[PDB]
């Protein structure tokens, strides 16, 4: 034995869970009865034939690499479900027997160094394909004979014999040379893997394109934001490369590992919400069924246990507490339901270990200026935001997935609240894809994928508790422009809408919301205080509306209330919908089965070719109709300025004052005067102190932000970046925002 063999088992623990694994253990159980099942399944249906022409009648066809990469799926399936103790199928030597012929067959047969290396869809001939072999070679690694272990791993590395591409990719890249290292027992292949890992996209910081920004945010393919997508791939191998490699020679030693670290503290933490991964990070993804948020938050969770194997000391509890948290957070898909039995194995022992305690809840604001997203995380509920410009693109779809995708990211709010299954359940299929909440569209008409023309689009925060974004809205695919802001306070979220103009000759409209109602699509609704019909298939006009409230599919903690300053006129419609994942995303491998949601659509109609349009409502999470209505009466929001030039929202109670300035011209709201775009926010402790914080969103401001407070202060202290010029009788300071990428810079003035 070397070390190789130990490499290699600790590898075939991580895909079966090793002897050690409780068949008596209920999920454990569970899982094992599924893979038996499916493994039993598809072997009970293979063409055994001497002279077969396939090894499955639905996946025929050596030229797709789409039904090649799911044969050796199938394949791993069944080796797993031969190697895994508690199988129906465990040790069964015939089984193994018609997999290794499977093998030999498709060598020959489909696929060998005669195909090019860059076939259509390199993806799967270069790593899809090579991954699965692997975890197949490394099960039956005993049951294959040199010669046959040959043609398996030589093919490998036709395709893949090196490393370097980008982020997901690279990871890849290195996972397939990595672990086709360890069973053909070469070093040099697996120190050029370990050393992958510090290569661009990954280990190292990116200032640009793919890769983890220092502000947390994640990008792939150049200009979309991936965190949950790409992303989810990269945490996910890298981390299990890490862990393979961890205590052996060829251990992990670059100092950027620690990078690895902040990525779970600054890129996930923050956009998970009891078990789901927010989809405005999840890409062309979001189209996939087998990948929803819960599903796919799962993943990312699994990565967190497996990484807290071998976290040093500081970070491995608290990997411990943040999955326990998780883990039990999500009661609407188990966790143990969809990971792997090594995973069930691991996590099980960090929930029943009684001396680690939950890790608490995130309670924040953060603005990942590298990617047009921001987050808001409170006690009660979640809001996600997803933007676009002149650096992120508005959408993905490649491959005939997401064809719908059109305005997930144009200024797009996703509210996360009790109801969990909100955007999982076949939201994506039923949904009308041309009214996605929080946007301004012309009604029916789609855009194209590509960056925007507008560089204004970000936000500033102010210490993380409290934040403003905005976007400066102008479509390519026809004329429609508009100033696109929302201030997160404690309780309320403020959206305004200015200079709202077009000459499409489209009906343009701005969609304050799309709720996924229950399997009856009952929810009680109502509006300035009178409850409203619950039909499904009614569309009703709400006139001089100052308050609405839409129940939540849950008992408690999903209803939802919204409040229009000026009063509005609301158009709306409930409905069932119905839609297949088909449509979104036509692949051979896509389900066709027809599927019916229930949506309570609203939205303001801003009429056609309008000119200085313009909107204002607040969204007021988990309050009942009696509160919204209370909230209605006397408001603890006040719109400073919602013009072209600025819009500007106080919180009279929390001391709070945002403004976005979106021309460089001076400009004043309330007590905030700009001569530059920005973003800014305040919040004053009267006859306290005063709290400012700037932002240049458009991160192509070279000079500096001259800001002016209408305060008389005694003293300061300011980020490096900010020089203070004057503090009485009004406050004076300047930002150096050269280079600042978006950043927000901070400032405590001491009034007297
Ligand atoms: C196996 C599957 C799939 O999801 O079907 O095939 C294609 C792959 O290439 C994409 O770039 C990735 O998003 C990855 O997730 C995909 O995995
Ligand atoms: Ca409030």
């Amino acid at each position: 034995s070397d070390e190789f063999d130990a490499l290699r088992i600790k590898w075939a623990t991580l895909l079966t869970g090793g002897p050690a694994l409780d068949p008596a253990d209920s999920d454990i159980a569970a899982r094992t009865d599924k893979l038996a099942q499916d493994a039993n399944d598809y072997w009970e249906d293979m063409d055994l034939s001497s002279s077969r022409t396939y090894i499955w009648y639905a996946l025929r066809g050596n030229g797709t690499s789409d039904n090649v990469n799911a044969v050796y799926e199938r394949l791993r399936t069944m080796a797993l479900a031969a190697t895994t103790v508690g199988s129906s199928l465990y040790g069964n030597a015939d089984l193994k027997e018609d997999i290794l012929d499977a093998l030999d067959w498709l060598y020959v047969n489909s696929y060998n160094s005669t195909r090019s290396r860059s076939a259509y869809n390199w993806w799967h001939w270069q790593l899809g394909i090579p991954m699965s072999l692997n975890d197949t070679a490394v099960l039956l690694y005993d049951d294959i004979s040199a010669a046959r272990m040959a043609t398996y791993m030589d093919t490998i590395d036709y395709f893949t014999p090196s490393i370097g591409l980008t982020g997901a990719n690279r990871a890849w890249q290195a996972i397939v040379v990595g672990v086709r290292a360890v069973i053909v027992k070469d070093a040099v292949k697996l120190a050029a893997a370990r050393n992958g890992l510090s290569g661009t996209g990954i280990f190292p910081y990116a200032t640009g394109g793919d890769g983890f920004y220092a502000d947390g945010s994640f990008v792939q393919h150049t200009t979309f934001a991936y965190t949950g997508g790409y992303g989810s791939s990269v945490l996910e191998t890298t981390a299990n490369l890490m862990y393979l490699l961890s205590g052996s020679t060829w251990s992990v030693s670059d100092p950027n590992q620690s990078n690895v670290w902040q990525w779970i503290y600054e890129a996930y933490r923050p956009l998970l919400y009891k078990g789901a991964m927010m989809d405005m990070v999840r890409g062309r993804e979001i189209s996939r069924s087998y990948a929803q948020d819960h599903a796919v938050g799962h993943g990312i969770v699994a990565s967190i246990v497996r990484l807290a194997q071998f976290a040093p000391a500081p970070h491995a509890a608290a990997f411990k507490q943040i999955a326990k948290r998780v883990i039990q957070e999500d009661t609407f898909s188990s966790f143990y339901g969809d990971v792997s039995t090594d995973t069930i194995r691991l996590a099980k022992a960090i929930v029943d270990d009684p001396s680690i305690a939950p890790a608490a809840a995130p309670n924040l604001y953060k603005q990942y200026a590298a990617m047009d997203r921001a987050v808001l995380q409170r006690p009660g509920f979640a809001l996600g935001l997803a933007l676009y410009s002149t650096r992120i693109s508005s959408y993905e779809s490649i491959n005939s997935e997401n064809g719908r995708g059109w305005y997930t990211g144009a200024g797009a709010t996703y509210l996360y609240n009790q109801d969990l299954a909100q955007y999982s359940e076949d939201y994506w299929p039923t949904v009308d894809a041309y009214r996605i909440p929080g946007t301004t569209v012309a009604s029916g008409t789609p855009i194209a994928s590509g960056t925007g023309t507008s560089s204004w689009t970000g936000g500033v925060s102010l210490a993380g508790q409290y934040g403003a974004s905005g976007m400066d809205l102008s479509y390519g695919a026809y004329n429609l422009s508009a100033r696109k802001s929302w201030f997160m306070f404690d309780d309320e979220i403020v959206a305004l809408g200015s200079g709202i103009s077009s000459t499409a000759g489209i009906p343009i409209e701005t969609v304050v919301d799309n709720r996924k109602l229950n399997g009856a699509g009952d929810n009680a609704w109502t509006a300035n205080g009178a409850a409203l019909s619950t039909g499904l298939g009614v569309a009703q006009t709400l006139t001089g509306v100052n308050w609405v409230h839409l129940a939540g599919n849950t008992a408690d903690g999903s209803d939802i209330g919204y409040y229009f300053p000026g009063g509005a006129t609301l158009q709306t419609k409930r409905e069932a919908r119905t839609g297949t994942w088909k449509q979104i995303n036509n692949r051979p491998a896509t389900p066709s089965t027809a599927v019916t949601r229930n949506y309570e659509t609203m939205w303001i109609d801003h009429g056609t070719n309008p000119s200085g349009a313009s909107y204002g409502y607040v969204l007021l999470p988990n309050k009942t109709s009696a509160q919204v209505g209370a909230y209605a009466a006397d408001p603890a929001i006040e719109i400073v300025v919602n013009t072209s030039g600025v819009q500007s929202v106080k919180e009279k109670t929390l001391g709070l004052v945002g403004a976005n300035f979106w021309t460089d011209t001076t400009q004043t709201a309330d007590l905030i005067t700009s001569n530059k775009k920005a973003s800014v926010m305040t919040r004053e402790i009267a006859d306290e102190r005063l709290e400012a914080s700037v932002s240049d969103p458009t991160q192509a401001n070279n000079g500096t932000i001259a800001i002016e407070l209408a305060r008389s202060a005694e003293g300061y202290s300011a980020d490096p970046g900010i020089t203070v010029t004057q503090l009485a009788p009004t406050i004076k300071f300047t930002v150096n925002v050269n280079g600042a990428k978006g950043k927000s810079f901070h400032a405590s003035f001491q009034l007297g």
